[PDB]
């Protein structure tokens, strides 16, 4: 209503970990077409993601990434499909946190804010990235979509965050870098902050943002209890 | 594939209809980025119909198109956005069908088979494309998402066609290039075939397609009858 916010609840790839990290450490050994294939990776993984949804036949978000990375490395013809997939599936696994990430969310923690992932990633490969960036150690609570067998954006996923974390919409503040995501938020009820890095136009407009940033680091000024 | 089909219900845009000339017709008016922005264009409009249904913010695939074009549009920074959606758009409502579609549909509709789209686009939109490519008159049904308000691959949509066709799953020949709605229609029970014009590489697996062909033509020898 007037002094409302409890929790921050935070998207996982794309906001606090950098999808591009994973052929970018690579792109060495994928060769030109790494840019192109880390593109074509990302929108099949999500595109599987939502398609899945719809049409009942979840699996979960490892199992769709893979599928993904293998469509894309065979899309471009890659030499050594099978070390590069590897390679590029462990690179995953550990994807690199943003810069600002740990730190923001360790301000937040000690504001007293409930500090909460929400994510289509399942526990296995959430938990993999989240200790290898260190961003496990500060977190209040980290929330799978593989729990409801239900991705992003159904309104399901929302409630959850909701239901688990004791707390109405209108008291969250929910941080995301996925404009899809902050669409599905925003509809939902969330209070919404956009990171917008490179500027990118807006999208999904019906459910418009409370805030937009252009890092990690300019939450915690607005975010300043 | 045994023919006690009744029905071969196709895919529009992808697959009777060519996504890529509306682009390609204006690539000099757009500059060096046509076929990045081709393919931004593309994906978004399609993104937008899977999460604006899956967070139920239904719109029409008109608006949709016209949404995930201005987005592309300021993505590539062009010069003259107003001008260019105002070209894109128009080209788009009157998308070229592929060569084989006219005369693959006559076919079929000689062999005794209904004809019908099942498509995502909205009445208007298709209308347009369909009249400027004559592909009117070698059509029975054109079965439209906007009808429900919710879009492939939801089986809501697949049904309606089942429904409005008085067809049961089995007795469908669904067609298609978009490996996302040939495993909608394939998990439904429709019996699938996909168009693969580039052979790009196979998708959604566990909704196994009954054929794969590289043209629409090839269609005819797959469902020719006695
Ligand atoms: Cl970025
Ligand atoms: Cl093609």
């Amino acid at each position: 209503l007037v002094d409302s916010l409890r929790a921050c609840v935070f998207d996982a790839y794309g906001t606090l970990l950098d999808v591009h990290s994973a052929v970018m450490r690579n792109a060495d050994e994928v060769g030109a077409s790494a840019e192109a294939l880390s593109m074509l990776w990302r929108q099949r993984q999500l595109e599987y993601s939502w398609t899945r949804t719809l049409m009942h036949q979840y699996a979960d978000f490892w199992q769709l990434t893979d599928e993904a990375l293998t469509f894309a490395l065979r899309t471009y013809h890659l030499e050594d499909r099978k070390g590069l997939k590897d390679r590029l599936m462990s690179a995953y696994k550990e994807l690199s946190a943003y810069p600002d990430a740990a730190e923001t969310l360790e301000k937040l923690k000690s504001a007293g804010y409930i500090v909460a992932i929400l994510s289509n990633g399942n526990d296995e490969m959430l938990q993999a990235a989240l200790k290898a960036s260190k961003l496990d150690r500060v977190l209040d609570s980290c929330l799978s979509a593989d729990d409801l067998k239900i991705y992003k954006p159904d309104p399901r996923i929302y409630q959850f965050a909701c239901d688990r974390l004791g707390v109405n919409p209108n008291e969250v503040c929910f941080v995301s870098s996925n404009a899809w995501d902050l669409g599905g938020a925003g509809k939902f009820g969330f209070n919404t902050v956009r990171i917008n890095r490179q500027g990118n136009p807006p999208e999904y407009e019906f459910a418009p943002l409370k805030h937009q940033v252009n890092s990690l680091s300019e939450l915690w000024p607005l975010l300043a209890k």
